[PDB]
Protein backbone atom coordinates (compact mmCIF):
# COMPACT_ATOMS: atom_id res chain seq x y z
CA UNK A 1 0.00 0.00 0.00
CA UNK A 2 3.06 2.22 0.58
CA UNK A 3 4.36 2.06 -2.93
CA UNK A 4 0.91 2.85 -4.03
CA UNK A 5 0.81 6.16 -1.73
CA UNK A 6 3.95 7.71 -2.65
CA UNK A 7 2.23 7.03 -6.31
CA UNK A 8 -0.50 8.88 -5.72
CA UNK A 9 1.14 11.73 -3.95
CA UNK A 10 3.58 12.33 -6.56
CA UNK A 11 0.38 12.42 -8.95
CA UNK A 12 -1.46 14.48 -7.46
CA UNK A 13 1.66 17.01 -7.63
CA UNK A 14 2.44 16.64 -10.96
CA UNK A 15 -1.30 17.58 -11.56
CA UNK A 16 -1.41 20.34 -8.63
CA UNK A 17 1.68 22.62 -9.30
CA UNK A 18 2.23 24.45 -12.98
CA UNK A 19 5.61 23.91 -12.44
CA UNK A 20 7.93 20.69 -11.49
CA UNK A 21 11.89 19.70 -11.69
CA UNK A 22 11.44 18.48 -15.40
CA UNK A 23 9.39 21.20 -16.99
CA UNK A 24 12.08 23.97 -14.94
CA UNK A 25 15.34 21.85 -16.34
CA UNK A 26 13.92 21.29 -19.73
CA UNK A 27 13.39 25.35 -19.69
CA UNK A 28 16.32 26.15 -17.95
CA UNK A 29 18.19 24.36 -20.56
CA UNK A 30 17.57 26.44 -23.18
CA UNK A 31 8.41 28.44 -28.58
CA UNK A 32 8.32 30.88 -25.82
CA UNK A 33 11.68 30.61 -24.51
CA UNK A 34 12.51 32.74 -21.09
CA UNK A 35 13.48 36.19 -21.99
CA UNK A 36 16.39 36.79 -19.86
CA UNK A 37 16.05 39.80 -16.95
CA UNK A 38 19.70 40.56 -15.58
CA UNK A 39 19.63 44.31 -15.37
CA UNK A 40 17.01 47.30 -15.61
CA UNK A 41 16.51 47.37 -19.66
CA UNK A 42 15.89 43.90 -19.83
CA UNK A 43 13.23 43.84 -16.38
CA UNK A 44 11.48 46.71 -17.94
CA UNK A 45 11.24 45.25 -21.19
CA UNK A 46 9.62 41.58 -19.58
CA UNK A 47 7.51 43.67 -17.48
CA UNK A 48 5.87 45.17 -21.09
CA UNK A 49 5.44 42.44 -22.44
CA UNK A 50 4.86 39.76 -19.10
CA UNK A 51 3.10 41.95 -17.00
CA UNK A 52 2.14 44.84 -18.75
CA UNK A 53 -0.32 45.52 -16.35
CA UNK A 54 1.77 46.44 -13.49
CA UNK A 55 3.76 49.10 -15.75
CA UNK A 56 0.68 50.82 -17.38
CA UNK A 57 1.02 53.74 -14.93
CA UNK A 58 3.43 56.25 -16.49
CA UNK A 59 5.22 58.15 -13.67
CA UNK A 60 3.09 56.37 -11.57
CA UNK A 61 4.96 52.67 -11.74
CA UNK A 62 6.07 51.97 -8.45
CA UNK A 63 10.53 51.45 -8.05
CA UNK A 64 11.39 48.44 -9.91
CA UNK A 65 12.47 46.48 -6.44
CA UNK A 66 8.85 47.01 -5.55
CA UNK A 67 7.60 45.96 -8.85
CA UNK A 68 9.66 42.89 -8.11
CA UNK A 69 8.48 42.18 -4.84
CA UNK A 70 4.92 42.11 -6.10
CA UNK A 71 5.52 39.87 -8.68
CA UNK A 72 7.34 37.39 -5.85
CA UNK A 73 4.49 37.12 -3.82
CA UNK A 74 1.88 36.75 -6.83
CA UNK A 75 3.71 33.65 -7.41
CA UNK A 76 3.77 32.68 -3.70
CA UNK A 77 -0.27 33.54 -3.82
CA UNK A 78 -0.12 31.31 -6.70
CA UNK A 79 1.37 28.77 -4.93
CA UNK A 80 -0.47 28.90 -1.65
CA UNK A 81 -3.39 27.81 -4.40
CA UNK A 82 -1.58 24.95 -5.64
CA UNK A 83 -0.54 23.38 -1.97
CA UNK A 84 -3.97 23.79 -0.88
CA UNK A 85 -5.76 21.83 -3.10
CA UNK A 86 -1.85 18.68 -3.51
CA UNK A 87 -2.81 18.56 0.48
CA UNK A 88 -5.88 17.20 -0.56
CA UNK A 89 -4.13 14.06 -1.38
CA UNK A 90 -2.31 13.30 1.80
CA UNK A 91 -4.29 10.54 3.59
CA UNK A 92 -6.06 12.26 6.87
CA UNK A 93 -5.27 15.99 5.86
CA UNK A 94 -9.05 16.12 4.59
CA UNK A 95 -10.68 14.56 7.39
CA UNK A 96 -8.66 16.53 9.81
CA UNK A 97 -11.08 19.63 11.26
CA UNK A 98 -10.91 22.66 8.75
CA UNK A 99 -9.35 24.96 11.25
CA UNK A 100 -6.42 22.19 12.05
CA UNK A 101 -6.13 22.24 7.95
CA UNK A 102 -5.47 26.17 8.12
CA UNK A 103 -3.15 26.11 10.74
CA UNK A 104 -0.96 23.22 8.63
CA UNK A 105 -1.45 25.33 5.43
CA UNK A 106 -0.81 28.69 7.67
CA UNK A 107 2.91 27.50 8.58
CA UNK A 108 3.51 24.68 6.02
CA UNK A 109 3.28 27.01 3.02
CA UNK A 110 6.26 28.89 3.45
CA UNK A 111 8.64 26.06 3.71
CA UNK A 112 6.91 24.45 1.08
CA UNK A 113 7.31 27.21 -1.40
CA UNK A 114 11.51 28.18 -0.56
CA UNK A 115 11.73 23.84 -1.10
CA UNK A 116 9.92 23.86 -4.37
CA UNK A 117 11.46 27.40 -5.35
CA UNK A 118 14.98 25.29 -5.70
CA UNK A 119 13.45 23.46 -8.74
CA UNK A 120 13.15 27.11 -10.41
CA UNK A 121 16.84 28.05 -9.16
CA UNK A 122 20.09 27.27 -10.62
CA UNK A 123 23.51 29.24 -9.55
CA UNK A 124 23.07 31.95 -11.88
CA UNK A 125 18.82 32.79 -11.64
CA UNK A 126 15.50 31.50 -11.25
CA UNK A 127 12.53 30.82 -13.48
CA UNK A 128 9.41 33.33 -13.40
CA UNK A 129 5.90 33.89 -14.72
CA UNK A 130 5.28 30.54 -15.47
CA UNK A 131 8.64 29.67 -17.32
CA UNK A 132 8.28 32.92 -19.41
CA UNK A 133 11.42 34.93 -17.29
CA UNK A 134 14.61 34.06 -16.58
CA UNK A 135 15.38 36.23 -13.59
CA UNK A 136 19.53 36.35 -12.93
CA UNK A 137 20.58 36.27 -9.22
CA UNK A 138 23.42 38.75 -9.41
CA UNK A 139 20.44 41.28 -10.84
CA UNK A 140 18.63 40.55 -7.90
CA UNK A 141 21.57 41.11 -5.79
CA UNK A 142 22.04 44.03 -6.84
CA UNK A 143 18.56 45.65 -6.09
CA UNK A 144 18.80 48.54 -3.32
CA UNK A 145 18.14 47.42 0.05
CA UNK A 146 16.22 45.61 1.20
CA UNK A 147 15.32 43.88 -1.72
CA UNK A 148 18.25 42.35 -2.63
CA UNK A 149 17.90 40.48 0.81
CA UNK A 150 15.15 38.17 -0.04
CA UNK A 151 15.98 36.08 -2.36
CA UNK A 152 20.05 35.03 -1.80
CA UNK A 153 18.92 33.10 1.27
CA UNK A 154 16.93 31.30 -0.77
CA UNK A 155 19.63 30.78 -3.78
CA UNK A 156 21.72 29.44 -1.01
CA UNK A 157 19.25 26.77 0.57
CA UNK A 158 18.45 25.35 -2.90
CA UNK A 159 21.86 25.13 -4.06
CA UNK A 160 22.63 22.64 -1.63
CA UNK A 161 18.84 21.04 -1.53
CA UNK A 162 19.91 21.03 -5.23
CA UNK A 163 23.04 18.80 -4.72
CA UNK A 164 20.90 16.23 -3.46
CA UNK A 165 19.34 15.53 -6.80
CA UNK A 166 16.06 14.70 -5.48
CA UNK A 167 13.35 13.78 -8.31
CA UNK A 168 9.45 15.33 -7.94
CA UNK A 169 8.35 11.80 -7.09
CA UNK A 170 11.04 12.90 -3.91
CA UNK A 171 9.96 16.38 -3.68
CA UNK A 172 5.98 15.56 -3.70
CA UNK A 173 6.85 13.60 -0.48
CA UNK A 174 8.95 16.20 0.68
CA UNK A 175 6.23 18.83 0.35
CA UNK A 176 2.96 16.60 1.73
CA UNK A 177 5.89 15.77 4.88
CA UNK A 178 6.11 19.44 5.69
CA UNK A 179 2.86 20.03 5.87
CA UNK A 180 2.01 17.19 7.86
CA UNK A 181 3.68 18.98 11.02
CA UNK A 182 2.30 18.41 14.28
CA UNK A 183 4.28 20.57 16.09
CA UNK A 184 2.50 23.84 14.84
CA UNK A 185 1.46 26.33 17.14
CA UNK A 186 -2.27 26.30 17.95
CA UNK A 187 -3.34 22.85 16.46
CA UNK A 188 -6.90 21.14 18.05
CA UNK A 189 -6.09 17.41 17.34
CA UNK A 190 -2.40 16.85 17.63
CA UNK A 191 -2.60 13.53 17.96
CA UNK A 192 -4.20 12.85 14.77
CA UNK A 193 -1.53 15.35 12.96
CA UNK A 194 0.94 12.83 14.70
CA UNK A 195 -0.70 9.79 13.38
CA UNK A 196 -0.93 11.36 9.42
CA UNK A 197 2.81 12.76 9.97
CA UNK A 198 4.25 9.59 10.80
CA UNK A 199 2.11 8.00 7.90
CA UNK A 200 3.92 10.34 5.06
CA UNK A 201 7.22 10.17 6.75
CA UNK A 202 7.23 6.77 6.48
CA UNK A 203 6.29 6.71 2.93
CA UNK A 204 8.80 8.96 2.56
CA UNK A 205 11.31 6.94 4.25
CA UNK A 206 10.75 4.13 2.16
CA UNK A 207 10.61 5.97 -1.35
CA UNK A 208 13.84 7.31 -0.49
CA UNK A 209 15.44 4.27 0.64
CA UNK A 210 14.46 2.74 -2.85
CA UNK A 211 14.95 5.69 -5.30
CA UNK A 212 18.67 6.69 -3.57
CA UNK A 213 19.89 3.35 -2.71
CA UNK A 214 23.42 5.20 -3.30
CA UNK A 215 22.55 7.92 -0.38
CA UNK A 216 21.99 5.99 3.30
CA UNK A 217 21.57 9.18 4.64
CA UNK A 218 18.82 11.08 3.14
CA UNK A 219 16.18 10.61 4.81
CA UNK A 220 18.18 12.18 7.80
CA UNK A 221 19.28 14.90 5.60
CA UNK A 222 15.79 15.70 4.59
CA UNK A 223 14.45 16.14 8.16
CA UNK A 224 17.39 18.65 8.85
CA UNK A 225 16.36 20.44 5.50
CA UNK A 226 12.84 20.69 7.30
CA UNK A 227 14.15 22.06 10.02
CA UNK A 228 16.60 24.57 8.01
CA UNK A 229 13.53 25.59 5.95
CA UNK A 230 11.72 26.75 9.24
CA UNK A 231 14.36 28.46 10.06
CA UNK A 232 14.70 30.30 6.03
CA UNK A 233 10.73 31.40 6.69
CA UNK A 234 11.15 32.76 10.37
CA UNK A 235 14.04 35.14 9.20
CA UNK A 236 11.89 35.61 6.27
CA UNK A 237 9.16 37.09 7.69
CA UNK A 238 11.07 39.18 9.88
CA UNK A 239 12.74 41.18 6.97
CA UNK A 240 8.98 41.06 5.39
CA UNK A 241 8.16 42.77 8.67
CA UNK A 242 11.02 45.73 7.76
CA UNK A 243 9.56 46.01 4.42
CA UNK A 244 6.32 46.50 5.72
CA UNK A 245 7.72 49.26 8.16
CA UNK A 246 9.70 51.10 6.41
CA UNK A 247 8.70 50.39 2.39
CA UNK A 248 5.17 52.74 1.96
CA UNK A 249 4.99 51.23 -1.56
CA UNK A 250 5.13 47.46 -1.03
CA UNK A 251 1.86 46.12 -0.61
CA UNK A 252 1.46 43.07 1.24
CA UNK A 253 -1.10 40.76 -0.69
CA UNK A 254 -3.90 40.36 2.19
CA UNK A 255 -3.73 36.60 1.56
CA UNK A 256 0.18 37.10 2.63
CA UNK A 257 -0.53 38.98 5.37
CA UNK A 258 -2.96 36.42 7.14
CA UNK A 259 -0.48 33.72 6.55
CA UNK A 260 2.36 36.03 8.01
CA UNK A 261 -0.31 37.34 11.37
CA UNK A 262 0.67 35.34 14.62
CA UNK A 263 2.82 32.98 12.98
CA UNK A 264 6.53 34.05 14.25
C1 LIG B 1 8.10 40.12 -16.01
C2 LIG B 1 8.47 39.19 -14.87
C3 LIG B 1 9.28 40.05 -13.90
C4 LIG B 1 9.99 39.12 -12.95
C5 LIG B 1 10.25 39.88 -11.67
C6 LIG B 1 10.83 38.93 -10.64
C7 LIG B 1 11.27 38.22 -9.81
C8 LIG B 1 11.82 37.34 -8.70
C9 LIG B 1 10.92 36.13 -8.48
C10 LIG B 1 10.25 35.16 -8.30
C11 LIG B 1 9.41 33.91 -8.13
C12 LIG B 1 9.03 33.65 -6.67
C13 LIG B 1 8.62 33.41 -5.58
C14 LIG B 1 8.00 33.07 -4.25
C15 LIG B 1 8.59 33.98 -3.19
C16 LIG B 1 9.02 34.69 -2.35
C17 LIG B 1 9.51 35.58 -1.25
C18 LIG B 1 9.05 37.00 -1.53
C19 LIG B 1 7.53 37.11 -1.73
C20 LIG B 1 6.75 36.68 -0.51
O1 LIG B 1 7.12 37.01 0.65
O2 LIG B 1 5.72 35.99 -0.66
Amino acid sequence: DLKSLAKRIYEAYLKNFNMNKVKARVILSGNNPPFVIHDMETLCMAEKTLVAKLVANGIQNKEAEVRIFHCCQCTSVETVTELTEFAKAIPGFANLDLNDQVTLLKYGVYEAIFAMLSSVMNKDGMLVAYGNGFITREFLKSLRKPFCDIMEPKFDFAMKFNALELDDSDISLFVAAIICCGDRPGLLNVGHIEKMQEGIVHVLRLHLQSNHPDDIFLFPKLLQKMADLRQLVTEHAQLVQIIKKTESDAALHPLLQEIYRDMY
